[PDB]
């Protein structure tokens, strides 16, 4: 089989690497054509333009940095288009996705949405799966090549389905790399070593992780009984966090953005409630 | 035969009293809501009168409140009631409001180590459970063998401001990932999608957050962002897709907004090029 990969980050480069390796026959093409300089010494094919890369294979994936780079890049491509199936694993809104796939179909091209959801070490690991969605048919036919790159897990046919998993999976994903720097800022601002943290911050983060059940279940029930820790424990918490963060000097954004959550839990009358009716703020 | 009394009983300290209780140890309790105190006393507790009473059935004294405001609002009217007391505080609050009451309860005589349970109510007493302490070593190591029921027991060093450093830390980590699960589950139910349909592979993306933290100590004890795999540039547009996604379907954007702003700003600062990691350098 014939591919073209549009996009040689380290992403694009991972999935050009997995699918020469299972032997399919790679085109590329790059805005900085000298990335490409690794995937061509394995025998990926170089393509002048991006119209020229579209006319080497019916299969076209994009791992570009948003959905206006691939605009930016075919939009130039005109009847090149015609006929491919652009598998679009780049990260930008549902709303964006869904105009993607109009545009494209305006052209006679296809869209299939994905997501992959491992760093590109992992990419074609056992770890690695990457969301799908768009006309499953279309993707049914692409699947067997696709799938080296990682699990499918086709979502259905609205193309916004895959970018809505991905960016929710990347707001628990950035959010929580985020909330490490944050508590690392503030033991380092204390003259304390961010790497004394590390196990315990592996624990909380598991434990964490052992509440999604129970958000799920009290969120879609609106039922937020509070004998466990009430929204006002957990917002004192949130103060001192952020009363913590100004008195070391560091950055206030991520807590004042908690802290935010429940004071509005709290003045809507919530303070009694779990932490869970802070979902009658951001819902 | 141990003796110890527990100040609060929000289900952390009714959690607690249950666990010293069941390891044999006396235990007097006083609750602002007395009510509160039904289920313990039904298990041996001594419910006190007041605060000061409370104090004088014990020398190991546990605060289980809100705040260390709490505290005073509580132990206010002691006075040397408070003389001698080790006073175990286990209540959130800033390092600096600890430090300050440890100054305070020495004018009264009284002797803090500051900690922090790191587990909820049910877990307390269960092989998961650890307590973060500081405050003088000797006076810890004296009532140790009765606060290890609580949970393994972690003294950090002398400063009574270390435990709260650590549990406000640990909490920052905490409250943002429940926040970040909220944010994503509300994103796809705006949308019309089942959030219970995300739950296993939020809980796979935390567990891959979590294999990024050595890396995260390395690079910024360096101020060393190689943005080989990932750049604040990429990570930086999907922070904004996840903001302007959460603006169209109608979900609060504060969260969001607080990560797309760290991102914003370190590539403004010149990181766009480097790791993820180089908002330390807006974030420190
Ligand atoms: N890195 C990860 O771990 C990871 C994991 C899963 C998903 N993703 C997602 O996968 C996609 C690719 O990410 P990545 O980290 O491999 O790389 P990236 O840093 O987003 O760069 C991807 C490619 O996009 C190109 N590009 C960006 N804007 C462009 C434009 N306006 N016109 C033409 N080309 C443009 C870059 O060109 P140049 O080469 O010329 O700079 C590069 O080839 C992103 O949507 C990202 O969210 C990343
Ligand atoms: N829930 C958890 O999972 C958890 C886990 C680890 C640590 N913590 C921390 O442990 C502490 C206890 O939390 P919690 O969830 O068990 O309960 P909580 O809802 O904070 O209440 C704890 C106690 O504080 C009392 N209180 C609050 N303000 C007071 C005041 N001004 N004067 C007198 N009493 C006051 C309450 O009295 P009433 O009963 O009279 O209202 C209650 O006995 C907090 O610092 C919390 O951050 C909680
Ligand atoms: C969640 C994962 C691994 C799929 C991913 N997608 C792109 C955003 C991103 C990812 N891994 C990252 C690692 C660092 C910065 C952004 C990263
Ligand atoms: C992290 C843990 C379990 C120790 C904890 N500390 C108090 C804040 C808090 C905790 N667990 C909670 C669960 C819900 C709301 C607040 C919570």
């Amino acid at each position: 089989t014939s591919a073209t990969v549009i996009g040689l980050g380290p992403m694009g480069q991972a999935m050009v690497r997995v699918l020469l390796e299972h032997g399919t026959a790679v085109t590329v093409w790059n805005r900085t054509k000298s990335r490409a300089d690794d995937v061509v010494a394995r025998g990926a094919v170089l393509a002048g333009t991006p119209a020229e890369a579209l006319k080497a294979a019916g299969l076209v994936i994009l791992s570009l940095t948003d959905y206006q780079a691939m605009y930016d890049v075919l939009g130039d491509a005109g009847e090149a288009l015609a006929g491919r199936v652009v598998v679009n694993l780049s990260s930008d809104t549902p709303q964006r996705t869904r105009e993607a796939a109009a545009w494209l179909a305006k052209r006679g091209a296809t869209l299939v949405a994905g997501g992959i959801m491992v760093p590109a070490p992992l990419v074609g690991a056992e770890a690695s799966y990457v969301f799908y969605s768009g006309p499953r048919d279309v993707f049914a036919e692409h699947e067997p090549v696709l799938r080296h790159i990682g699990r499918p897990e086709y979502l259905g046919e609205d193309h916004g389905l895959a970018q809505l998993f991905y960016q929710a999976e990347l707001t628990v994903f950035l959010t929580s790399l985020s909330a490490y720097l944050q508590a690392f800022a503030l033991l380092a601002a204390e003259g304390a070593d961010p790497a004394r943290l590390v196990p315990f911050a592996r624990e909380v983060s598991g434990l964490a992780a052992s509440y999604l059940d129970e958000t799920v279940s009290q969120t879609r029930a609106r039922a937020y009984p509070g004998d466990l820790s009430t929204a006002t424990m957990a917002g004192a918490t949130a103060e001192h966090i952020l009363q913590a963060c100004r008195d070391a000097g560091v950055d206030l954004a991520l807590p004042e953005a908690v802290k935010s959550q429940y004071d509005r839990a709290i003045a809507a009358g919530h303070g009694g409630d779990n932490w869970t009716s802070l979902w009658e703020v951001v819902a």
